[PDB]
Parts: C-alpha cells; structure tokens; sequence
C-alpha cells in the first residue's frame, strides 16, 4: 500500500539509550529520526553553489 523504505525497522533499539525508536537497516546503528538529525550536522551549503 504504498509502503516501504531501502531500510527496514528491525527489532534492535535505536543506538542512542534514550531513542525510543528503533534503528532501520539504512539508518543503523541510528535511526530515521537521529539519523536524519545527524546530517544537519554536516552540509554542503545552497545546491547551485
Ligand atoms: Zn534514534
């Protein structure tokens, strides 16, 4: 239905003991959401330059 992600939700935690999401196959050891935060972190600037 519309579902489904190069990662998969496995049964381990998220890395992080206080990240009550679990890590995904993409994002491990972190997850979708820590994972996506992370690369905040680290950036290329504006695309065209
Ligand atoms: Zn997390």
């Amino acid at each position: 239905g519309s579902s489904g992600s190069s990662g998969s939700l496995m049964d381990v935690k998220c890395e992080t003991p206080n990240c009550p999401f679990f890590m995904s196959v993409n994002t491990q050891p972190l997850c979708h959401e820590c994972s996506e935060r992370r690369q905040k972190n680290q950036n290329s600037g504006p695309s065209s330059g």
